């Protein structure tokens, strides 16, 4: 996968790809040839619960457009919320990024509320070792 | 719902349910015991592309909260865009509803753009027939 020449999600379909946003959160995703997205999301956004453990992520792609969803209970920590992100991939400065808007639905002070924000994910190329033993 | 603890486990561990929003769009969803949502969405929003054919949907649930996603290509019609909904289930007037905000990412005049909105889905009860041939 040439991240400097990403065309659409089929450039990255059929193998895993890793991503990191501006807040330190990471995700690893699988895009199949039918437009499905699976993956795992690790939240590290300052001030939030449910950090540093993987949460299942699902979604859908159409060309360069994507939408994906995370529920905030993985059996390690339950934050009783959900986030949906929607956006698109593009090549920016010889890497690829996914530009998104998100909604977080949660229990607020006076009842259920939806918080909005934006995340941009940068592609993270794999690192490689000879073997698992140092 | 505490009473759900005192029923058949298999029947309550998962959900199969239909929903209609205020625009007449429908979705059919399956929620499994692990939190995974699958289903099919049929758009009927007035004046839009990609109406009247089913589009895959996928999502996650946590408690009463839900997020789900649809890409707008099913090989019948491609609208080159994607929508993400986020919200929650609640009860009113003796029916369950899902209250959501959505984002739509699409190719606008100037390049990619995001449109925002709200949808509320009402639960739709199953119709039951004797057979495919007789009601």
């Amino acid at each position: 996968f040439d991240a400097s020449n990403f065309k659409d999600f089929s450039s990255i379909a059929s193998a895993s790809s890793s991503w990191q946003n501006q807040s330190g959160s990471t995700m690893i995703i699988q895009v199949d040839s039918f437009g499905n997205v699976s993956g795992q999301y690790v939240n590290r956004a300052q001030g939030t619960g449910c950090q540093n453990s993987p949460y299942p992520l699902t979604g859908r792609v159409n060309g360069t457009f994507i939408a994906f969803s995370v529920g905030w209970n993985n059996s390690t920590e339950n934050c009783n919320s959900a986030t949906g992100w929607t956006g698109y991939a593009q090549v920016n400065g010889n890497n690829t990024e996914i530009v998104t808007s998100w909604n977080l639905a949660y229990e607020g002070g006076s009842g259920p509320a939806i918080e909005q924000g934006q995340d941009t994910f940068q592609y993270v190329p794999t690192t490689e070792n000879k073997s698992l033993l140092k």
